[PDB]
């Protein structure tokens, strides 16, 4: 398994514009459009990024063009980051995987937020990470996504995804 089914199967298809459960703005394979409380806002960001007139529907390719732009991104924003890059290099793949996944709902920075988690993670306290991981706002946001994630880190194994 890869990070690539892992989030497909975590973030879902959909060819219009949708609202997450936080409200905001996305599309294809959750790409975030924009926070913004606007839907021609998020049309705009569409426009751009696509770079046509789509009117709020792209295409399966298009989808897919986005979806690897961005596990390219997040995969890209943890290596030269600082408190991401060595914790990362101190998994193995599968948990590398649960990282990736972290940064990609959640970015850079939010994921650079769960400090005592990382930290755990790095020295290899799965079950004590485990704890940290779900005492926060994430795990109160999405708790099943959170729960395979944290599954993966604890087990690393996929077996939360089957």
């Amino acid at each position: 398994m890869n990070i690539f089914e892992m989030l497909r199967i975590d973030e879902g298809l959909r060819l219009k514009i949708y609202k997450d459960t936080e409200g905001y703005y996305e599309i294809g394979i959750g790409h975030l459009l924009t926070k913004s409380p606007s839907l021609n806002a998020a049309k705009s960001e569409l426009d751009k990024a696509i770079g046509r007139n789509t009117n709020g529907v792209i295409t399966k390719d298009e989808a897919e063009k986005l979806f690897n732009q961005d596990v390219d991104a997040a995969v890209r924003g943890i290596l030269r980051n600082a408190k991401l890059k060595p914790v990362y290099d101190s998994l193995d793949a599968v948990r590398r995987a649960a990282l990736i996944n972290m940064v990609f709902q959640m970015g850079e920075t939010g994921v650079a937020g769960f400090t005592n988690s990382l930290r755990m993670l790095q020295q290899k306290r799965w079950d004590e990470a485990a704890v940290n991981l779900a005492k926060s706002r994430w795990y109160n946001q999405t708790p099943n996504r959170a729960k395979r994630v944290i599954t993966t880190f604890r087990t690393g194994t996929w077996d939360a995804y089957k």
